[PDB]
């Protein structure tokens, strides 16, 4: 045969519980609910207009199977689909009451009678509410090239459910922005080669793979394709440190799988990367930035807001094992906050004025920013080797450096010690978020978060979770709106933060 | 052409033979000496030797055997007859293959299975239109190799090279340059103290569903290809030409024709020009070779003192000049620090750097000839007794950008830290460069904290695993681009190996001579203007 359909489906206007039914709205009056959108068309187009040489045998143009539903919302410009083999399932109305070089059908099965019949490479499945699902009923559908357009519309008609067990995905694209919106694009489904292997002599056996973790559990993770969603950055990192790690006991006397070096790109300009395969907040984390900024290093102003990120550390028991003896609970010390504000000043308590004392790297980094973006001195470093001692902790974040062409700026973080279950997650958020903030203080659109792994590793007791977290297929990422008016580094507030269209797979405890 | 029908290939091994000096793919020709082999085992060329050789998929055979036709499958070897004679005999005849033998002194009649016998080259023809085989290897020796060349009879050679000098007196014939291009070059090894690689030649011409979807998810690619940068990749006939490169030296080669087809346009400070991208890791496995580019000449005396200088805690520019290293010249003159702001400070005092940020980080700078005895953090010592005492600690690291100091220091360090990392008394390092001369500087760099790596290694009593290298701003100079299209072209040659004198047991007690680079093969200097 060769059947294929292919969809766009927004989500649908009236705790929520998120899976791949979310998107659903088709049509709103005879039209799209979204008034255009160019990638989609575009992606639509290219699929729809494409046609192999050679794997015919096994000009040459594709099938466009739309129905009266369909075909007539289509304005006459784009009529008859420009280089397509048109067809349209209308009981109404035969050829007598139609225009254009079109051909014509009634019953489902009078497109295998018109199929057998005709030259083509591939058959898709263009729109109709029930064009769809009859087809489904009909198990006729191989592949569906489907689009998910990530925001919220007003809506009259649907696609029809997907059965688990009649359809899987097998491909999932990368996230684009495009008309104010992120989308993605996703698959549904029911002599110089021998030089390889030789050149693979020396790699590891069947039973050598090192790590005791198996296949069976990433069933649906092994399956997909093309894996070119940008949290799939995150997720092979866990699979590759799950199954190549080495195993380390630590200072505790606990258990992790460790690998070193690695680097994540995000682009910031197309999504915002809040991984989708677990619930995650931002309040607690937006609240640590805006702390930060303002150079606190005072436990008490976070745990008052219920941001009990530095809780344990600020503990008599915790800066007592630092040596911290002359420390008042919750004076973490000369860490992110001061160093960033004050990098230099003598640190005496987190209730001192420390204003015009020290290096205030942060201003520094904007005006560099702003007056030679083309500057290759852009760092913002909170490991300040005088004060580590002082420090509850040393910073996990070594530094932030920046780049600046044509009006836009990419971060690289680099981390010395990364926990790759819960905090890699946050810490992505983090100074994506930043790079945002920083990029709107200095008038440029963020281009690309870029985040360097040190020690990368999996705790023992995160691992079966992080198999459930592989198994799962991500959403397409949401935005974050911040409030255009705030142009000052400091002027920024908890309410300056919006996270749109946020779809997110459920909760889960890394733990127990 | 009769081999591409009966897939008939070449296997060699060769070394460098006992004799500034210039370096070709004819440097590797050693084969054998005095009826062995010039080395006494390999054995990693060995393994590989019997992948190769043993290989068969049973799937492709089919489509072989028709082609054959209209002119626990195995792979045939074929073996002149004193080689035959080198191999041990427990070993005879090689396993899981069809051994053909070649000899006039010797028929069927005097061997004990051990073989096929054939007595003429078109005389193994006969047999491989009667047998069942996959591919038929010719694994010499010399005698061997030369016939079947000189008969355009060879469709390619799985030629290792075995970095280190042997006594030889049967050498692999020089390969005609016409008749075989270099299609894929692998890996670098360390096997029985030497560095060693795999290099295919190819003889020259002088569910598939799976397959749309990638073109569909390909859609909105900016490439038709108006090229992006005015860099024409028809002046880089050779690296694309290249099927496989696995050579790690391809990691920083690979960066350079990603910034020279993709970089973005800018002009710095001074106006000179770059194309600039964000964000690159390389690692070399030290444990296996020392990175030092084959793609060009490089000396390491220059960059080895400078390190021993910052191991010292030295920031007198002097000790370097009046050791004839000129790397921090430019940047302690009157002139320079004078642009810098640096007024109050001497000629050649370049200020609180690296030398002094390793050992007294926090300390008040006063000048180069302060001693600051017991003043800052001695951070190298720190990093030392954390990897002896403290493996597992995610917070082995040293750091040679101090905020407060970046004024003060004749440039802020392009080097902003290491941190190390303890598996299995193997010790990994990374280096996060702020600032990275694709053309220049990051050669040498590579070397550098490789060198120091290996170094640190020592002193904790360790063995060294992989050198990690972050590239934040990654620019390569308008000026440097001609030239780095000339060493694109260059295939690179198997890395060398660095010996440290193992007696040093202290991180202080390093000298210059206690450094040797053994086996740098390498193409001629270039000159990046
Ligand atoms: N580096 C590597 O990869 C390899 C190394 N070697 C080394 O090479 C050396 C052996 O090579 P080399 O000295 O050239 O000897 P060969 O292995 O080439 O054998 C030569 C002998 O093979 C027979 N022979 C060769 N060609 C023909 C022909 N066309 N027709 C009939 N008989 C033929 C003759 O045997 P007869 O005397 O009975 O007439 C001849 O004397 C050793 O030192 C060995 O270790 C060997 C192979 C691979
Ligand atoms: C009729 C049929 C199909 C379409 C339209 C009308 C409007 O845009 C699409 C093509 C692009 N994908 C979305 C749907
Ligand atoms: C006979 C034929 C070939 C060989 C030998 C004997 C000894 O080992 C080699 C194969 C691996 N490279 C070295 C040469």
């Amino acid at each position: 045969f060769d059947i294929y359909a292919i969809c766009a489906c927004c989500k649908v206007e009236s705790n929520e519980v998120f899976n791949n039914y979310t998107f659903r709205g088709l049509g709103n009056k005879g039209v799209l609910p979204w008034k255009c959108n160019s990638l989609d068309m575009k992606y639509f187009c290219a699929v729809t207009t494409y046609v192999n040489e050679s794997k015919y045998e096994k000009k040459l143009q594709n099938v466009v199977v739309m129905g009266r539903t369909s075909w007539e919302s289509i304005p006459k410009k784009f009529k008859p689909l420009s280089n397509r083999i048109n067809v349209i399932l209308s009981r109404t109305l035969k050829k007598e009451d139609f225009d254009e070089d079109v051909y014509i059908i009634n019953k489902v099965e009078d497109l295998i009678v018109l199929l057998g019949k005709l030259n083509y490479y591939k058959c898709f499945i263009i729109g109709g509410s029930v064009v769809y699902q009859e087809f489904l009923e009909k198990k006729l559908i191989k592949k569906i090239y489907f689009t998910r357009i990530n925001s919220t519309y007003e809506c009259d008609v649907f696609f029809p459910e997907i059965n688990e067990n009649e359809y899987q995905i097998i491909s999932v694209s990368d996230v684009y922005t495009s008309n104010n919106t992120t989308l993605d694009f996703i698959i549904y489904k029911k002599e110089e080669e021998d030089d390889f292997v030789y050149f693979n002599f020396n790699k590891e056996k069947e039973e050598k793979n090192k790590n005791s973790i198996h296949p069976n559990d990433f069933q649906i993770y092994n399956s997909l394709k093309y894996k070119y969603h940008p949290e799939y950055q995150y997720l092979n990192i866990i699979y590759d440190i799950m199954m190549n790690g080495n195993k380390q006991s630590d200072r505790t006397g606990v258990g992790v799988l460790s690998k070193f070096g690695y680097i994540m790109k995000f682009d910031l300009s197309q999504y915002f990367p809040l991984l989708t395969t677990k619930k995650l907040f931002l309040r607690g984390i937006i609240e640590e930035l805006l702390w930060f900024i303002r150079g606190e290093t005072n436990g008490n102003t976070l745990l008052n807001k219920n941001v009990r990120i530095w809780e344990a550390n600020g503990t008599r028991e915790f800066l007592d094992n630092r040596k911290l003896f002359h420390r008042e609970v919750n004076d973490l010390g000369p860490i992110y906050g001061f160093q960033w504000r004050h990098f230099g000043a003598e640190y005496t308590n987190m209730y001192d004025n420390y204003e015009n004392k020290g290096v205030d790297q942060l201003k520094n980094i904007i005006n560099l920013i702003k007056n030679d973006p083309t500057s290759r001195r852009i760092l913002l470093c909170a490991w300040n080797v005088k004060d580590l001692d002082q420090m509850a902790l040393p910073p996990c974040h070594i530094l932030c450096q920046f780049y600046v062409f044509d009006g836009k700026l990419s971060c690289i973080m680099y981390q010395r010690s990364c926990d790759l279950g819960l905090g890699v997650p946050f810490n992505i958020a983090s100074y994506s978020i930043f790079t945002h903030m920083i990029a709107q203080v200095c008038n440029l659109q963020p281009a690309q978060f870029i985040h360097v792994l040190g020690n990368a590793h999996v705790y023992n007791n995160h691992i079966d979770s992080l198999k459930i977290q592989l198994n799962r297929i991500p959403y397409p990422f949401p935005t974050l709106k911040l409030n255009p008016d705030i142009k000052n580094i400091e002027d920024f507030t908890i309410s300056d933060f919006t996270i749109q269209n946020y779809v997110h797979h459920e909760k889960i405890s890394m733990d127990m």
